[PDB]
């Protein structure tokens, strides 16, 4: 990466997960492997939300081929051993679920269905109920304060 | 822009401003020196301070050209005539402001000095003072929530 990359890589790295460093383009092509292996679930997983998972993903400035190769991926992995492919992964149960929950939110408000896969999902992650209960309630949240933000910038028309 | 690129910049701007189309680098530069205008208002802009704007502006995925120019910016013109550069920029008053907070943030909790600073910008932008205490308000919550974010994710240890 050029200084000027790593600049904005950092800041948004930091910005959204707390991290001093960036991760490996191995560690972020894993960790979204397993954001939408945790997001599909049983099921399947819309055009909408794949696609606004790989704009989070190419958002931090991943290689390229990061964004390539999950274009072609199938998430029909089991989640334990995704996730076992990397140690820093591997402390990101947490992380992953906050950002599948996100995924699932992309294409529509989480159904029924939705929220009973997250908790499957948790069950196999070891993330306790009052977690996956504080991690919803944190998305519905940071989702209100962005509307909240908008609507204060640009009540009426918006430059872009 | 690669379609990549583009996917990424897209996604983050979208996600801070609401926008449907990636600005110019040229609206980017144009925002980022009101910015930086504003949050010096007054006076002096710290190192840490003009970090911070650079890493946010490097993390929409502008241009070289425009963070290597910021660099160099002495942030010393008049805050109503950079902004009439541009239409867009010209809309994005309350935008602006928001922006020279976090910055001003960014170096430690806001001073009484920074308040009256930021004070001082929004009369020449034109922003009621009802509005100012918004925005600095959605600032404190917006910091608190990435806070109670980033340690619900990462309690005790973090993998970068
Ligand atoms: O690469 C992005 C990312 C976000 N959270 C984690 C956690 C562990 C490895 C990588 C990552
Ligand atoms: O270029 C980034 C940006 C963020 N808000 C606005 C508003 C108007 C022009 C450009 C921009
Ligand atoms: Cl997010
Ligand atoms: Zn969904
Ligand atoms: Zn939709
Ligand atoms: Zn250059
Ligand atoms: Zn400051
Ligand atoms: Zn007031």
């Amino acid at each position: 990466m050029s200084d000027i990359k790593k600049l904005g890589s950092s800041w948004i790295i930091n910005w959204f997960f707390g991290f001093n460093q960036i991760p490996t383009n191995e560690d972020s092509s894993i960790y979204m492997k397993s954001v939408l292996t945790c997001a599909k679930a049983d099921g399947v997983i819309s055009p909408e939300e794949k696609d606004w998972a790989l704009g989070f993903c190419a958002s931090w400035g991943v290689a390229d081929w990061v964004i390539e190769d999950l274009k072609t991926y199938e998430a029909d992995e089991a989640l334990e051993e995704v996730i076992a492919r990397s140690p820093q992964v591997s402390m990101a149960q947490r992380d992953i679920l906050l950002s599948a929950i996100w995924v699932s939110a992309a294409d529509g408000e989480l159904h029924e269905k939705e929220k009973a896969k997250i908790r499957k999902m948790a069950t196999i992650l070891g993330i306790k109920e009052e977690i996956v209960d504080q991690l919803e309630q944190l998305y519905y949240y940071e989702a209100a304060l962005r509307q909240k933000r908008l609507n204060l910038l640009y009540p009426q028309k918006s430059p872009y």
